[PDB]
RNA sequence: ACUCUGGUUUCUCUUCAGAUCGCAUAAAUCUUUCGCCUUUUACUAAAGAUUUCCGUGGAGAGGAACAACUCUGAGUCUUAACCCAAUUUUUUGAGGCCUUGCUUUGGCAAGGCUA
């Protein structure tokens, strides 16, 4: 976690990189699908 | 304004289930794909098909229990005060006769008499 993972390859901005328990999800803003100008 | 009809609850079982069985929502298996991946599970998430589970409705049967009683249905679903009535029914003067012509007599049609 001390670890700058914003300067990380986005292939390498995920958790658990290289394990076999992973799964889609990535974290919380690209799972939100609401915009900032409709409604 | 009347005669004949006649319940409700609850338990269990056997079947049929289209229906939002379900105005709710789980899991497993298989076949495709999907993300990891280091070995099995345990997994990621989409489709299809199966099941399983928590439930449900309809019908039938057998019990226990307010069962002894209405209600519902069917049936024409009963009558005298005040009206005897002046265009299609059962109290409405519309009633008859002959002549003429036709017709085998019978019968049919127009006319007159009309209190």
């Amino acid at each position: 976690d001390h670890f700058n993972k914003t300067i990380l390859p986005k292939v390498m901005q995920v958790k658990n990189f290289g394990r076999s328990g992973r799964t889609k999800y990535t974290h919380l803003v690209d799972q939100d699908t609401t915009s900032f100008d409709s409604a």
